[PDB]
């Protein structure tokens, strides 16, 4: 029943709203500039960054990587309990459960930092800040380019329009994944990928009905955020040689043994 499609795709939106503080509707007022209220403090050198600790809530690159860092345990946390409400999702094994998350966390993290960037930087602090890509991009070596490849993604990506309703849908179509590596049954998985794969399908026809191809066109972004992730975890590792007097958060540690 499409009707049975279009109740999975009211409850996963509602869910994802639940979830994620910072939606993609919210982050675009704030980029183009809506209201009066919603003004971010904008960042792009080093006293601007200075006095945006006054005004939002070591080294400098460092300090920024960090940012990033807490920032990811949070997100995690976000999908976290996103996942815990996807029809199936809990009453799966938990060794498969733990997988899933601990593949798909980085997918998702960048399908939906896009939503919070535009082509000149990206927005920091629940939409408080905005930290412009110059900035990023003349952070020392090798932080210069850590954020680079995700403003390349982002800017492709967000050229296809999606909203939140579509993103609920897709970033659910991430988790359940059944090609994950150590994944113990996967057909259980890959029946309820099926019926988000479904929804989305129903969804993205009726949402941007004169968006032709848009399902095919979304299904091989997976493609990029993989390489982007493969990408990040290179980069982590010289992170971590360099800088052997720098910390990673273990909730985030867990994720990138392999
Ligand atoms: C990444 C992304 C970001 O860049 N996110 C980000 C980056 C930098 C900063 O701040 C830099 C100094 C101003 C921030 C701001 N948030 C924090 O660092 C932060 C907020 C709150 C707290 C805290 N709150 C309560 C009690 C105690 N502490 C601490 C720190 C945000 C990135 C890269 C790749 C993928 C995703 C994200």
């Amino acid at each position: 029943e499409s009707a049975d499609l279009r109740a999975l795709a009211k409850h996963l939106y509602d869910s994802y709203i639940k979830s994620f503080p910072l939606t993609k509707a919210k982050a675009r007022a704030i980029l183009t500039g809506k209201t009066t209220d919603k003004s971010p403090f904008v960042i792009y050198d080093m006293n601007s960054l200075m006095m945006g600790e006054d005004k939002i809530k070591k080294e400098v690159a460092i300090r920024i990587f960090q940012g990033c860092q807490f920032r990811s345990v949070e997100a995690v946390q976000e999908i976290t309990e996103y996942a815990k409400s996807i029809p199936g999702f809990v009453n799966l094994d938990l060794n498969d459960q733990v997988t899933l998350l601990k593949y798909g966390v980085h997918e998702i993290i960048y399908t939906m930092l896009a939503s919070l960037m535009n082509k000149d930087g990206v927005l920091i602090s629940e939409g408080q800040g905005f930290m412009t890509r110059e900035f990023l991009k003349s952070l020392r070596k090798p932080f210069g380019d850590f954020m680079e490849p995700k403003f390349e993604f982002a800017v492709k990506f967000n050229a296809l329009e999606l909203d939140d309703s579509d993103l609920a849908i897709f970033i659910a179509v991430i988790i359940l994944s059944g090609d994950r590596p150590g994944l113990l049954n996967v057909k259980p998985i890959e029946d309820i990928q099926d019926n988000l794969l479904q929804a989305l399908e129903l969804q993205l026809k009726l949402n941007h009905p004169e968006s032709s191809q848009l399902f095919a066109k979304l299904l091989q972004k997976m493609t990029d955020l993989r390489q982007i992730v493969t990408e990040h975890v290179q980069l982590l590792q010289v992170i971590k040689k360099t800088e052997t007097d720098m910390s990673l958060h273990p909730l985030l540690q867990e994720i990138y043994k392999d």
